[PDB]
């Protein structure tokens, strides 16, 4: 019953679609689509705080976080809203994405419209990495593409 | 006290970034920021509903129009919330964008965020072309670049 969407572009082309849907405010969201120009193996996979690419990705700025709590992997009570855990890429490149997340929204403080979704060059370890960085970033390196999280029809 | 962001990017040369900032919730919004590669005069700027960039600029559908009204210009009463006017590039194609503007907002029923900012091939003509398009498109043409409404820092 909210629709919501965000094309992801970076240098590659590492370019994708996501779906986001939400039958009710109390209910979880449906995140669906489709990244190619991976690397085999797990992309970290965020929603960022400021839906800002004036200057790429980095303008995005950290893990989305209103609740003032630590990284994690979206199973994980200890998460930041943001936290999405990773997106699989194949042989050929392509993550084909499938999430239920009951953290995120499309209404109310845990809303992600007008934020930024990024995938990462590397895995995100969910907090489980045993460095200050893994309870930050989950250390999934750099920003292969980003998109703004806008309203869709 | 609210910031948002947008990056107008398209399929030619014309690339931009548009801030939005509103001191309060029943305050005007000041709009600021630069368009480049567009030809001298006059370029539609408009809030289009969707923020949806899946097939380009297309994609973000017709003006932002929660109110049901006809098409017209920022300074009418009959407009819609996303009819922001022209904005002017000079001889090197450089449009300095300088509005403040009352009916839309970065929060409630005129919210802008997760909305597209399109900038046009041609003038809007702000509802006064004298054909039926003028009350609905103002007769701008193409959309050479857009972006999703973003908050910022
Ligand atoms: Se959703 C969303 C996304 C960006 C900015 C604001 C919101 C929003 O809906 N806020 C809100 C609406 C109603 C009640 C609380 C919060
Ligand atoms: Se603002 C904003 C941006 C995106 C989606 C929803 C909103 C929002 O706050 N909606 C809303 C809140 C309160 C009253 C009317 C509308
Ligand atoms: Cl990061
Ligand atoms: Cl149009
Ligand atoms: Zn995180
Ligand atoms: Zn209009």
């Amino acid at each position: 019953a909210t629709k919501v969407v965000c094309v992801l572009k970076g240098d590659g082309p590492v370019q994708g679609i996501i779906n986001f849907e939400q039958k009710e405010s109390n209910g979880p969201v449906k995140v669906w689509g489709s990244i190619k120009g991976l690397t085999e193996g797990l992309h970290g996979f965020h929603v960022h705080e400021f839906g800002d690419n004036t200057a790429g990705c980095t303008s995005a700025g950290p893990h989305f976080n209103p609740l003032s709590r630590k990284h994690g992997g979206p199973k994980d009570e200890e998460r930041h809203v943001g936290d999405l855990g990773n997106v699989t890429a194949d042989k050929d490149g392509v993550a084909d994405v499938s999430i239920e997340d009951s953290v995120i929204s499309l209404s109310g403080d845990h809303c992600i419209i007008g934020r930024t979704l990024v995938v990462h060059e590397k895995a995100d370890d969910l907090g489980k990495g045993g460095n200050e960085e893994s309870t930050k970033t989950g250390n999934a390196g750099s920003r292969l593409a980003c998109g703004v999280i806008g309203i869709a029809q």
